[PDB]
């Protein structure tokens, strides 16, 4: 844990437990400003991932996310938004979380250390060399994710790692390593903060960019939207009008 | 929908469906840089919310999040991280999502328009004037959330609104209005992007700041961590050492 930035103490928060409410949120905001800068540095790798994901998609493959705790939950979150936004099948982008569905709401004892469970999770969805696997873990050393990436790599599938520590074991295994160096968290080890934000930003790019390139968009209009409520239904009507000056 | 920034088209993405992969992710990154700036503007309101949440917590109340779709999922995500990070009961911070558990993975037809369902959802957890209710909706007009805030307000509970459009109906009802003006999304109406990031950042501040003030922290060390895996167990040992120069 001593060689991980994610586990490092932030010099600016040493006396955070003695600072005013405003000073605490201000400090959190200043650190937040650093996350977009950390992603900018990874754009070349993120872009490559999108290119590779689009090709896989065109080959009939799926985009698979794996992770534990918060990282896993973010993969589930991003995946859940693809069908309603781009009108795609729920199978196109799948988010897998260590520990199963119970892990979405709460932690599952030793879930991220189960190196055998990930193989079962991937075999259950018939993971194949045609799919793309994105391993998400701020530490870059989550056993469950390392094993998932190793398995996928051995099968012949393209692998991508998203982690917050440089030269991680995950990055050493993955074909494409996205390293979001966000720096020490305000609360030491609280990766749910800056790394969580970084992961959401990267995941959003992987799906948004890939879906746009696949045609699930016209100009900057969400033409493949799945209206499931009044707002979205009213937006669908609005889109049609914006694309071609007509009326309701 | 024509008076909502969230539904506005972004001038910089008009031909996004015709741009290279790198140009797409770059544009998304430039827009992302704007989110922390949008939060900075709300710090005074966010800080006030924390102060009020801490008092409620000290009075025995809970922090309750309500939202639909992505907004609801983020409230669930933030809530799920409090027990393992601050060692608190699962009842202290609760995330409620329109549509029930099914809504975590996928959309539930008309869930965000059900103004009666929110009353049932709040009554089920015995919501009271002693609790604090945070209504989360980028549009600021989600019927399910508006009704939730109205009910809570009438009961006598402190209410907080988090939305991305100024002077929303939610902000008009809530006691404290946090307005994260992030600007038009790259994909028109795709609030899962900038507004989602903004909401996560605000929620993270509400719980991190409040928990720190309650003593669920020492210096910047996560002393109340709940070790559920080798990493966290190794961190607990590390924390003890960092606080007082001892050894394993």
């Amino acid at each position: 844990l001593s060689t991980l930035i994610t586990e490092q103490r932030n010099p600016n928060s040493v006396d955070i437990d003695r600072q005013s409410t405003l000073e605490i949120v201000r400090l959190m905001n200043e650190e937040d400003k650093l996350v977009p800068l950390a992603i900018e540095s990874c754009l070349p790798q993120i872009s490559l991932a999108v290119e590779q994901i689009v090709q896989a998609f065109q080959q009939g493959g799926r985009l698979i996310y794996i992770g534990a705790g918060t990282s896993g939950r973010l993969g589930v979150l991003d995946a859940s938004e693809c069908p309603p936004t781009f009108g795609v099948s729920t199978e196109m982008v799948k988010g897998i979380i260590a520990g199963g569905e119970c892990a979405i709401r709460h932690p599952v004892e030793g879930a991220e250390d189960n190196t055998k469970a990930v193989l079962n999770d991937l075999q259950s969805i018939h993971f194949s060399k045609n799919d793309v696997l994105v391993g998400i873990a701020a530490s870059g050393r989550t056993p469950y994710v390392i094993a998932g990436l190793q398995y996928a790599k051995s099968l012949g599938a393209l692998t991508i790692s998203i982690a917050s520590n440089p030269k991680s074991e995950m990055a050493e295994i993955a074909d494409i390593a996205i390293e979001t160096i966000v720096g020490p968290e305000i609360l030491t080890g609280s990766s749910r903060l800056k790394s969580g934000t970084a992961q959401k930003m990267v995941l959003n790019m992987l799906t948004t960019a890939s879906m746009i390139l696949l045609g699930k968009c016209y100009e900057n209009l969400m033409v493949d939207v799945q209206a499931s409520n009044e707002k979205l239904k009213a937006r669908a009507v609005r889109i049609v009008m914006q694309a071609t000056d007509c009326n309701k």
